[PDB]
Order: structure tokens, then sequence, then C-alpha cells
């Protein structure tokens, strides 16, 4: 209904519309808890699309062509805990776009074109525990971006970071148990030293992968966790 597989789980229907040629969201025929919309061709999502769905606990929008997301799109969605939005084309993230998600725990937005995260974007989802932001076009993070949430795992690898500000952005990262930061063009200079120290003051296994330098040329693929500060900045 219509043309998509359906089944119900205690105590909630599940909808499987994957690899089906789907242009928009308003083209369907509630008590729907799980909605699978992966590998389709959805250009954008609007408030109107999810007014009907208020019982969703899992919303998978993967490998779509989502370019824009209207403000207050997920406002009526309070049962939603897991939101997959990967391999889409999201330019920026704002607080207004994620309003309404109070019980969201896991947010995945990897392989997008995210170039900027607006201040207090993640204040919208207070119960957020896992944040996936890897493989994007990020080059900087705003102050107090992680102030609103207590994250256990964060994935920022494969972006375009050359440095990271500790005060206001990384110092507010508590309850951290896993963090990923690789494939990033780190520069070994006087600017990377504060980030180096924070990474050294981290837990033994909280850092998932080793961080290696990109510039200058003389420190190519060299773990700066081992290097001394005088080598980097005399």
């Amino acid at each position: 209904p219509g043309g998509c597989s359906c089944d119900h789980i205690p105590g909630g229907l599940k909808m499987n519309c994957n690899n089906r040629n789907v242009s928009s969201l308003a083209d369907l025929k509630s008590n729907v808890q799980e909605l699978f919309l992966r590998d389709n061709k959805i250009h954008s999502i609007r408030k109107s699309h999810f007014v009907d769905y208020k019982n969703l606990i899992l919303l998978d929008l993967g490998n779509n062509n989502i370019a824009t997301v209207e403000n207050n799109t997920f406002k009526n969605l309070l049962d939603l805990r897991w939101l997959y939005m990967d391999s889409n084309y999201l330019d920026t993230l704002s607080r207004e776009k994620f309003a309404g998600l109070q019980n969201l725990e896991y947010l995945n937005v990897e392989y997008n074109a995210i170039q900027l995260i607006l201040p207090g974007t993640f204040n919208a989802m207070p119960k957020l525990r896992i944040l996936i932001l890897n493989n994007n076009l990020l080059r900087s993070l705003p102050v107090d971006v992680f102030a609103g949430v207590s994250l256990s795992k964060l994935s920022l690898h494969n972006n375009y970071f050359m440095y990271l500000p500790v005060a206001g952005v990384l110092d507010q990262l508590t309850s951290i148990i896993q963090i990923d930061l690789h494939g990033n063009p780190w520069e070994c200079s006087c600017t990377i030293v504060p980030f180096k120290q924070w990474a050294e003051r981290l837990g033994s296994e909280v850092l998932m992968s080793d961080l290696k330098c990109e510039t200058p040329v003389n420190f190519f693929r060299k773990d700066f966790m081992l290097l001394s500060n005088d080598e980097i900045c005399p």
C-alpha cells in the first residue's frame, strides 16, 4: 500500500519502500513505526510529508537526492529515535531543521555536502547519543555546538579540517567514549598544538583511529601524537 511491502510489529506497521522509483514523499496511499526509504530519488522533504506519520520510531532516508529540508519538518515526530539521512545532498544544518525531535538518540548524516553547522543545531535533540558527520565538507565547528547534548560517540572523520578549536567546541565534549577524526588535512603547525594536547588528555581508547598530518610536506603521514611540540612549533 501502495506497491510497498508491509508488516506489523508489537505493540506498529513497518513500511519497506527501498529501491523503488520514488520522486517525492506525498505519493503514497496510520500506526506506522518503521519507514524504509533507501536508494530512492527524493529531491526534498517538507512539513506536509510527516504530518501523517506521528508514530515513526525509525526513519531511514538513505541514498536519496535530498537537497533541502524545510524548517520544522519533523516537529510532530516524538517517537523517532533513529534518523538515517546519508548519501544525500545537505548543504547546511540548522537548529530549526531538527526541531521536534526530543527523543532522537542516533543521527546519521554522512556522505553529504554539509559545509556548515549553525550555532546550537543540536540543542533540538537533547537525548542525542550518537552523531555521524563524517565524509562531509566541514572545515569548522561553531562555539557551543556540543553544549546542548551528551554524546557517547562522534564521527567527524574524512572532512576538511586543518585544526579544531578546543575552547567552546571540544572542551564541552564530555561523556565521550568514542571519537573519530581521520582523513582530515591536519596541518602540523602552532595552530594544531592546542588540539594535540586535548587529544593526549583523552582516554586510552576513546580515539578510534590515529591522527596523521597532511602539511607541511616534511611531516607527511606522520602521527603528531608522538611528535613533540618543539618539532611542530619551536
